[PDB]
């Protein structure tokens, strides 16, 4: 068995696959704490986990001119300052089920915990390039490309690129992590170094990281050309052609209810209603809109959270609202969120359909009733 | 009479209001050209258009110490190389009328035409606060603020403000225009100078450029601090607190269908379906989607411009799609755009109705005939 080698979890995820390991937290506790803790991370695993002997690991950077550097993790520690930085990942799939209740799609079946948060540390992406002696700036359209350790049958590793640019700028605090929530890198998150891209698609921050390459294209990966993308409502397997929308890197704005959960009975009086919202690109979540009654009306929730500077809101927002609830009736909990370029939540998932299931960003819509 | 000054109008205009005059191109004609003709451009002015010789101008920079720079016209043309960009201004008002319609708002009630696309010829604002002696960076968040040389009968000059960041980065492309279209400003635009702001609100583009300063703080002006923000739906006149949401600067994907006008009955056979679709931030859009059917059904349209580069899609894209249609039968047409960072527009408006009828993105529905 291939994946024998794999990592103990916590025994109460929700897990949709067993082999490869893909599970979210339960919802109830997803947002309890602003930084998810380690061991109820949501994970998303294409493969086997790797097992990685720590001393006899290098990364492998490829310089400029073709020379390769090889780094350690010592060096990786020691010859770069750590750099801290709080970044929600959230995986395109995220919501994929209510996605698959207007019409069935291909996917791991997500409900809303494909998202969680943590702070990270280790050496800035910008730093490592210039230390193999790439320049600020390079001309045209260039791509950072990664490689995990992690491999198919047939040899390819799990593989995604970003442009070069987000590569190189200080504010975008691209890492090479090797530290999560203080502790080292857990195996089912990268052990011992994985690449985090802030405010872009999880799919995107390339775990058991082996090399970092510059090219003038995007990673040849099957990841990268044939897979997170997006696509009309009216697209379907056999018409499906990748080259005509963008690989997702930067996520719309998303929210959902985590308090409380569908087909709840709760007691009259005072009801408070939590989730969490966030958006990509580090545009901060500026309001959320919480309605009883299916969306016809709203109040606006309270936001939680220290704000981050502007362009820079890696991480979510936790939200929530005490309201009054009369004995003995029906509430449709329904949240949306709005970020700092005015984006919104569309009412409706049918519209923004897609054979993948990915970029599930409608309002979430929570039924529950009040005893009497 | 104050406005006994301003400049006459291409007769054919939909005119809101003479005094002050404020104007969009009729719809048949706003997508009829890529960049719009200075004749049709829409015209927001809050107050009388100034009457400037062009000689005796002169553009106030304050500097990092406080003395003051002081430039003529022709040194602003011939000490800095002109850049040129192209960009689309949309007001935050845009698309007023159908907010109205769900529930009566305050403002200039704009249909779909309050937005215009232009190559925009002048000095980089960078490149003129580092002649004015200011660095690359400044600690904090500081802004820079602008005064028009129009004034209430009070005194108060229209002012807005962009972040420090913004104004010097060379990628924002952020504009002290003195050409439009290859000719001179025109005075309804701003003649002889007016700030170009890519990617952001028509607001912070500040005609008549008197003044440019740098600031710890946002433009204390009204319309920085006391107009174009969002609100919930739930915020009316006696609850409104302007300090709880943010200033607009970019703007969420947009798009609305120009082609055919509602009301319309057209010939059987083949309709072509035309409009326009745009975002802030630079923000590329990547699909438009046409429904004839109220939304339930949809095709992907063919969108019409040249690429940019990415971070960089200041201009509009002009979309089209040909479909059958079948003799007396009745049409909804509709439009929904993605942008690059794949937001979406919500499917309708009551949710994001507000107060000031701001941000007005719900999909455009066009119902039309088709004759026998
Ligand atoms: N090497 C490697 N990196 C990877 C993956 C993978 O399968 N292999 N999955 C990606 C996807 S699709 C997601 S959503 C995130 C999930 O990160 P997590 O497991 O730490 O939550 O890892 C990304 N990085
Ligand atoms: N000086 C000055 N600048 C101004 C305005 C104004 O009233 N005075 N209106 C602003 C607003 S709200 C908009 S939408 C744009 C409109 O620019 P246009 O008239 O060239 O389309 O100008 C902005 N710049
Ligand atoms: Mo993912
Ligand atoms: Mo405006």
């Amino acid at each position: 068995d291939p994946f024998a080698g794999d990592p103990p979890r916590h025994p109460g995820l929700r897990v949709n696959s067993q082999k490869p390991f893909n599970a979210e937290p339960p919802a109830e506790l997803l947002a309890e704490r602003f930084l998810t803790p380690n061991e109820l991370f949501f994970t998303r695993n294409h493969l086997p986990v790797p097992a990685v002997e720590p001393s006899s690991y290098r990364l492998r950077v490829d310089g400029p001119g073709g020379g390769t550097l090889s780094l350690s993790l010592a060096e990786l520690r020691s010859r770069f300052p750590k750099h801290e930085v709080t970044a929600t990942l959230q995986c395109a799939g995220n919501r994929r089920s209510e996605m698959s209740r207007v019409r069935p799609v291909k996917g791991l079946p997500w409900d809303i915990g494909a998202i969680s948060t943590a702070r990270w540390g280790g050496a800035r992406l910008r730093d490592v390039l210039l230390h193999a002696g790439f320049p600020e700036e390079l001309q045209g359209e260039w791509h950072v490309c990664f490689e995990g350790l992690d491999a198919d049958p047939g040899g390819a590793p799990y593989g995604a690129s970003i442009p070069y640019g987000r590569a190189l700028s200080p504010a975008a605090d691209v890492l090479l992590a090797y530290e999560m929530n203080g502790t080292e890198l857990p195996r089912d998150h990268g052990f011992p170094v994985r690449v985090v891209v802030p405010g872009v698609v999880g799919a995107r921050s390339v775990k058991w990281l082996r090399r970092v390459a510059v090219s003038p294209d995007e990673s040849p990966s099957h990841w990268q050309q044939n897979d997170f993308k997006g696509f009309s409502p009216c697209v379907d397997w056999d018409t499906v052609d990748y080259r005509t929308a963008p690989a997702i890197q930067e996520l719309p704005v998303q929210s959902a209810v985590t308090q409380p959960r569908p087909g709840a009975a709760v007691p009259p009086g005072e009801l408070t209603v939590k989730g969490y919202a966030w958006s990509g690109g580090g545009r901060e979540v500026v309001r959320v809109d919480v309605s009883l009654d299916g969306g016809r009306t709203w109040k606006v929730a309270r936001l939680m959270g220290d704000k981050a500077p502007p362009g820079r809101a890696w991480a979510w927002a936790l939200w929530e609202l005490t309201v009054p609830v009369e004995a003995g009736t029906e509430l449709e909990i329904v949240c949306k969120a709005v970020d700092s370029s005015y984006n919104v939540q569309p009412d409706s998932v049918a519209p923004i359909w897609n054979l993948r299931g990915v970029l599930s960003t409608a309002w979430h819509r929570v039924r529950v009733s009040v005893q009497d």
